């Protein structure tokens, strides 16, 4: 009569947040089975958009019609970037890289691509210099609960005039009440994190920072970087960031194993 | 007074395929430098769109509209999906192949991910089976003036009813039709290739194929494969596709080095 650990995981995984003892395992399973098929019908039968997808384009239109320019850059980039970015192996990140041939890695993070163009930029666009990436990143992770070995960043970054923690916070705050995620600033260059409970939702760096010399910047900047798939997890309450992620496993948070 | 060899790749970078003797190189320089730095100010102060993110909204747009459900699915796969795809020491692609880890690599197509939810999906939705990817995607290559090696595929499936070769023609003029590019379907399961000139533009395929079995299939399908640079290439008439792809280099087709 007791549901075993094991059919109580395989019901989990057909569990959707929203769902409200006595029938069998069977029946429970069947019950949640035909449930999860009449969502991907209504899925497929109306909107028909990914929910990964479809934050990378909310996301972006808010950036657009913020005045930040879109950018898209290489997600394979030379293993001297993370030097450059000052990972060093007395850091957490040196040991979480994936390496691709002997000069190359996945990026773990937007900043070194972020730095060239508001370098490269700087020589032909008006102050302040405004720009956001949205894309895949990659990090060897322990954590499957809260981690992903390979997820999605946006960052967005303001270089020259307004560059203050003032209008740091109200973008962040702008966006996320935008978004309707719940959040919290903490923090004391500058440096602070938005958090949802104690799930961090985003780092952002107030700069000047002495790392800025080596990617040859020398300006005041803002910048923030949030996981895309941490802010769907929060938004749709799924338990485990798996249902937010690339996956042949989930779609917009419902099991595919049905 | 003639312009050395050097000189004139410095000018073609600048050079936009747009564009419209006697000068000395640091006028025409001079001229080319002004006329981007504006184009790019253009770009900042009205639309900031990335050409190569809009085309996959565009796209994204056009399918899901025509009934095809959006897939987000790992672009870090297992490498046995590479073995599995038929991919053995007797082809090409098998020397192409970016290896992640002892068990990975970089995924140099969207078939094996686009074959998985084929299957899963079957189990779930009504026929026939309607869906598309947009994403990176990974080959090692020698050309670099046809080629990326880090690029953007597009992969339409169905799967079912209506899968016959004039359905998958019909989708394939439309979309280029709509997209606003030249092509040519040439051919004689049945494989067909969608050329511009002498560009392949796409590969496409009626199933069923032997394939088909190692992926748990067994029904009829059509679908292609479509490289976003390449049809931003053909669309904005650039020489080289390194116009097109992720970069540090380019942005919308505009030199970044001003
Ligand atoms: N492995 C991951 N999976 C999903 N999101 C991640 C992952 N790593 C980082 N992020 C997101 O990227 C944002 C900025 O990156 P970063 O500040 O480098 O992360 P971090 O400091 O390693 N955070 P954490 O590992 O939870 O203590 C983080 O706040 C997360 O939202
Ligand atoms: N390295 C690349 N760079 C840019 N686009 C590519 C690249 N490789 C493949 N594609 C695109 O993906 C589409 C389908 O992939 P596929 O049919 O496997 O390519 P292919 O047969 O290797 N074509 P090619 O190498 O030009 O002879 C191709 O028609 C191209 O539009
Ligand atoms: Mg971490
Ligand atoms: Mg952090
Ligand atoms: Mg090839
Ligand atoms: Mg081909």
């Amino acid at each position: 009569p007791a549901l075993t650990k094991s059919q109580t995981d395989r019901l989990e995984v057909l569990l959707n947040p929203k769902d409200e003892s006595g029938k069998p395992f069977r029946e429970l399973e069947s019950e949640l089975l035909s449930r999860r098929k009449k969502d991907l019908q209504q899925i497929y039968a109306e909107e028909r958009e990914n929910y990964l997808g479809k934050l990378e384009r909310e996301i972006t239109r808010f950036f657009v019609d913020r005045g930040f320019l879109e950018i898209k850059s290489p997600i394979l980039i030379p293993l001297e970037y993370i030097e450059r970015m000052g990972i060093d192996n007395d850091t957490e990140l040196s040991k979480q890289i994936f390496r691709v041939d002997k000069n190359f890695c996945l990026r773990p993070m937007l900043a070194p691509n972020l730095y060239n163009y508001l370098r490269k930029l700087d020589r032909a666009l008006p102050d302040p210099i405004k720009i956001f990436e949205i894309g895949p990143c990659y990090r060897k992770e322990s954590d499957g609960k809260e981690h992903l070995e390979e997820f999605t960043m946006l960052n967005f970054c303001q270089m020259g005039s307004g560059c203050t923690r003032e209008n740091l916070e109200s973008i962040i705050t702008d966006f996320l009440n935008h978004l309707g995620i719940d959040f919290k600033i903490v923090g004391d260059g500058d440096t602070l994190d938005v958090m949802h409970g104690d799930l961090e939702l985003s780092s952002a760096v107030v700069g000047p920072i002495p790392l800025d010399r080596e990617w040859g910047i020398d300006k005041p900047w803002i910048g923030a970087g949030f996981g895309l798939e941490r802010l769907l997890k929060v938004k749709h309450d799924f338990k485990n960031i798996k249902r937010a992620a690339r996956s042949g496993s989930y779609y917009n948070g419902i099991s595919t194993n049905l």
